């Protein structure tokens, strides 16, 4: 019920409450705290960034008899971490290996993510992977999904293309978060390939890829200039078959609006606007926009009566143009 009600107050941000009862309950011999109360504690105060006061927690537990497990040592590197101290975490990390306490897949991932949110170099965070699988770690997946983000945290080209290849070569693969992450990493090296990639090896894994995966990349995609790429990964999102907001195409036309088809603009909107996705107030100012600079004036003012039956409300940009389109008209 301790326990409970910690977790309860935790979850509500009680902090002082919470430390009053821990406080209470250590001079209470019918409700001595346990390891689990302390850890619980250490959790609450590490949440409210009260650092001296987990530390002074933490410290307390050899004089009140409270058994020490690896859990609070990666506790502690976790909010060591958060705060971007990787080289605290390091010292945490080799001050239990020094204490025999044998660090789990938990620690190892979290030291992982503290020297890479740290700016640690990649050489680290490889040694770091190095000595983890010598001293047999155990995969997961979730831990996988953050190790495919590590080499794409460091950011070298040799890197990012591991860290895509990472899942795909040795044949394990995240369905959406790690071809998220490194597709992210391929594109600041550059995913020549790497982008038709990305989605393809989502979507026929077994799973669908995702739409807001899709229009991640096919935003960055729109950046790279990848038009008849992106518009191809347009028709291979549509070959997706995810629901998508209109907000994924609304990102795609606008490069579009460049491209000015003006037709191409025309029959994208019939269908998104059928599909039950109205366009949304900034779909309806780059529409606006989009038709603006080609002229179709008289458009716009229709868009006007259109935007008024479907009854979504305009903006201020929104109103904006609309004005412009009459002065030009």
């Amino acid at each position: 019920d301790f326990s409970h009600v910690f977790k309860e107050f935790a979850a509500r941000g009680d902090w002082q409450r919470s430390l009053r009862l821990f406080k209470y309950m250590q001079r209470q011999i019918w409700c001595k705290p346990n390891e689990h109360i302390y850890t619980l504690m250490i959790g609450i105060l590490g949440r409210e960034g009260l650092l001296d006061k987990a530390f002074e927690i933490f410290d307390e537990m050899p004089s009140h008899s409270v058994a020490r497990t690896v859990f609070s040592y990666t506790a502690i590197i976790n909010a060591y971490g958060r705060n971007g101290q990787y080289g605290t975490s390091l010292q945490l990390l080799e001050k239990m290996k020094q204490e025999k306490i044998i660090p789990s897949i938990l620690t190892y991932n979290t030291v992982i993510n503290s020297c890479a949110r740290g700016g640690h170099e990649w050489e680290g965070l490889l040694s770091l992977f190095a000595e983890m699988r010598h001293e047999g770690i155990q995969p997961d997946l979730v831990t996988y999904n953050t190790l495919l983000s590590a080499c794409s945290s460091r950011g070298l080209g040799d890197e990012a293309e591991m860290v895509f290849r990472t899942m795909n070569e040795a044949g394990i693969l995240p369905d959406v978060t790690t071809y998220s992450y490194l597709v992210d990493t391929f594109g600041k090296l550059g995913k020549l390939e790497k982008v038709s990639e990305l989605l393809m090896e989502m979507e026929a894994g077994g799973t669908s890829p995702e739409v807001t995966s899709y229009n991640v990349l096919l935003e960055a995609y729109a950046h790279s200039g990848s038009m008849k790429e992106a518009m191809d990964v347009f028709r291979q999102m549509q070959t997706a078959g995810c629901v998508a907001n209109a907000e994924t195409y609304s990102v795609l036309l606008n490069l579009y609006g460049k491209n000015g088809r003006y037709d191409q603009v025309r029959d994208l909107f019939l269908e998104m606007k059928m599909s039950n996705t109205e366009p949304d107030a900034d779909t309806y100012n780059i529409l606006i926009q989009v038709f603006g600079e080609g002229g179709y004036f008289k458009e716009v003012v229709t868009l006007f009566h259109d935007m008024v039956e479907e009854k979504v409300e305009p903006n201020m940009e929104t109103y904006e143009g609309l004005i412009y389109a009459c002065g030009k008209g």
